[PDB]
């Protein structure tokens, strides 16, 4: 149904609808920017129920029902994730997240570690980069310039952003991925706008030195958007973190080779003490 | 100091000049920029290495660019013409030839009706027909020229970025901020010219008649480049009876500008033994 998430510095209460399923293990994923909590659906939950686990899925700030939430930082997002696990009686819990996701994955282990037993960090990053930052702002002067993509130039932006050089080179592939979009419409709102934010402002890999528990980072070999460097620098930092790299999958791996990072999480989870 | 030389007549019965450029006096090569490119973009780094090998390099403004910015409903064949009439006017028949992109498209065709007229080529970045991506990559391009909605400095720069250069490059802070910067000095302007350049390109399967190109080529793939992926070069020199194919590594699409060195050096080895 829906959990309450924190109040937001202009005193408002906020409801988060979340999704659960099955019996066991606890794990809750966090979406990347744009990302509803269906986005697990196609992909990870189906393989995380057949492993034994309990899924929770949920709408972040700014997606869906809070499309138009704004003026949030990554830690209202954080507070929110804390919200979730404690008013589900599930810490410490097993976390997923991917991209904006993983950020708060991250930020929540370094104020909550209690709240989490073990990560799976994936297209991630502790700090940006010249060049995520200046995609960063471009993005940001997009939307504040209101200024409308049309949508076929809207398609091949998220096309070259999100997969592989393989996907793009296969005419099968690369069909399905587009059809693909129609179903998945990115609605470009105050909350879109807000998750951009969401993001480093510093370097916070000191502050990760600090996080205990174990953790998977995944890299994705053509990932441009996060790219891999930046999410080995994550598992450097992190004392009980292990690195992995996808080969040929772009920053939207865990949808492009959902087999080779399923395989992957599962095998890291089992491995891991609940 | 002004070198204009007469292309082909448009449908309008129209006489059109266009700006060169012709400095050396060794072995002739013909350059011929990428779609939105003028003459000048081969200077900061072919240029000067061609000549400091003893060739006469030859640059030029593409029809769309520059004085003929707002020139339109021109094709391949028209631009096909206008390199022959550069070559024509300036009696360096048969030429060596490097294009890159749009304009490795247009030495290809040059080779397929005017075959005498291009002792050898280096074709860089460059396919004989469009995959689903690449199709889907330029009817994208033309809807947002078509639609009339101007994207954002900033946000163009990172398409720029992203477009066209190696995961290498990206991930170097101090590259990456001169390339930001370089931008600047040479924006990219919306034009007729520009739109119509778009539709310069592979309409059909071209491999087939490329099968009968006798010159040597050496063809160019540049590993990263998302914009024609290397292996579309490599069909072009497949296709190709005396063509080679040579893969740059960590260069996006324009390899050119940002592995300068690797990419001269494998052009003059190549030209250096040619027939």
């Amino acid at each position: 149904l829906y959990f309450q998430g924190a109040m937001d510095p202009e005193f408002r209460v906020i409801n988060l609808a979340y999704d659960d399923n099955g019996t066991g293990d606890p794990v809750v994923f966090i979406a990347g920017r744009g990302g509803a909590g269906r986005t697990w659906h196609p992909h990870q939950v189906p393989a995380f129920l057949a492993a034994g686990y309990r899924c929770i899925t949920f709408d972040n700030r700014g997606i869906g029902a809070t499309e138009n939430a704004e003026g949030f930082t990554t830690q209202t997002m954080v507070a929110d994730t804390a919200a979730l696990i404690e008013t589900l009686d599930i810490a410490p819990a097993r976390v997923v997240g991917v991209s904006m996701g993983a950020f708060i994955a991250q930020e929540l282990m370094v104020v909550a570690p209690e709240l989490v037993s073990s990560a799976v960090l994936m297209a991630t990053r502790g700090r940006l980069d010249r060049a995520r930052q200046f995609f960063n702002k471009a993005e940001a002067e997009l939307y504040d310039s209101g200024v409308q993509l049309p949508p076929t130039y809207d398609a091949r932006a998220r096309l070259l952003e999100n997969f592989s050089r393989k996907t793009l080179n296969d005419d099968v592939a690369v069909g399905d991925w587009i059809a693909m979009f129609s179903m998945w419409p990115i609605k470009s709102t105050p909350g879109l706008r807000c998750q951009l934010d969401c993001a480093p402002q510093t370097n916070r890999l000191p502050a990760y030195r600090n996080i205990a528990a174990p953790v998977l980072v995944i890299g994705f070999a053509d990932d441009v958007v996060t790219p891999p460097y930046l999410g080995r620098e994550v598992a450097d930092a992190l004392p009980n973190g292990r690195y992995l790299q996808i080969p040929d999958a772009g920053h939207l791996g865990f949808f492009e080779r959902p087999e080779a990072v399923n395989t992957a999480m599962l095998k890291f989870f089992a491995s891991v003490k609940a």
